[PDB]
């Protein structure tokens, strides 16, 4: 599996802050706009963009305060993503697009479909955020540690002084061992403890036993426009899976429409790194008939 990133940087300035992005593929056609989530970038994508970049613009932009993208003063609330993705999209002047989108990437992803629905023409998901009704729907070889993420100073010690989403996570969600060259790209962006406020914010945001509300709110939203809309969706999976465990993949092969599975063998969260070939080779094959 690659540990490389042989990617151009792009930079574009979306609300006064530069953001950075991968851009590849022919300019003609309906572009791939891949969304990473936490705690990864663009990089959690190098290996699955090359099966697409013959046929399609790929374009993956690294959230703000993440990956090359600048550093504002924010909290980082999911809200603060949505803002600046709202703002790059537009800054790149995207029209239609085909999402493919994970973890918090797919929060994102979803509900800029729910309110862009006419300009979304393919989902493709993995790992994707839905609400977690009790803490016994979290897999119990992660709850403790997601629970301390999620505790008054205890999850600010872990993540912003120990940085135990990089750390920690990664390894525990990946099937494979990763390398120290991929360990090391990345923890690039979050050399500096001050740097991490993104990767504690985000788990303080997943919809867990109804709380924050607001994030509740909004995820069953965009669900429900999911499970209504008529947009051709891929979804890949793996055993045990983290977020959407083979049981429930299957479920939702049914629950939502015009569906198809792709089981991409053992996989925990970042599947990306435990099947990327078979991620890129199956996207690029359900591309043309949308
Ligand atoms: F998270």
């Amino acid at each position: 599996i690659g540990t490389g990133f042989p990617f151009d940087p792009h930079y574009v300035e979306v609300l006064g802050e530069r953001m950075h992005y991968v851009d590849v593929g022919p300019r003609d056609g309906t572009p791939v706009l891949f969304l990473h989530g936490n705690p990864t970038s663009s990089y959690l994508w190098r290996n699955i963009i090359p099966h697409v970049a013959p046929s399609h613009r790929c374009i993956a932009p690294d959230l703000i305060g993440m990956g090359k993208s600048d550093k504002p003063d924010l909290d980082y609330f999911f809200d603060d993503h949505v803002r600046y993705l709202d703002a790059f999209i537009e800054a790149l002047g995207l029209e239609e697009v085909v999402l493919v989108i994970h973890d918090w990437g797919s929060a994102l992803g979803f509900h800029w479909a729910k309110r862009n629905p006419e300009r979304v023409k393919g989902i493709a998901c993995m790992e994707f955020i839905r609400p977690i009704p009790t803490w016994d729907e979290w897999p119990e070889f992660a709850r403790e540690l997601f629970q301390a993420f999620r505790t008054a100073d205890v999850g600010r010690e872990l993540i912003i002084d120990q940085n135990a989403f990089i750390e920690q996570v990664l390894p525990k969600f990946v099937v494979r061992p990763l390398t120290e060259v991929e360990m090391d790209h990345y923890r690039e962006p979050f050399l500096k403890p001050v740097d991490r406020e993104p990767l504690w914010r985000f788990p303080n945001e997943l919809p867990i036993a109804g709380e924050p509300a607001n994030i509740v709110a909004l995820v069953e939203a965009y669900m429900n426009w999911l499970h209504q809309s008529p947009v051709p969706k891929l979804l890949f999976w793996g055993t045990p899976g983290v977020l959407i465990p083979p049981a429930e993949a299957a479920r939702l092969a049914e629950s939502l429409p015009n569906c198809k599975t792709v089981d991409i063998g053992p996989g925990l969260h970042y599947l990306q790194e435990d099947n990327p070939d078979l991620i890129g080779s199956e996207i690029a094959r359900w591309l043309p008939a949308l």
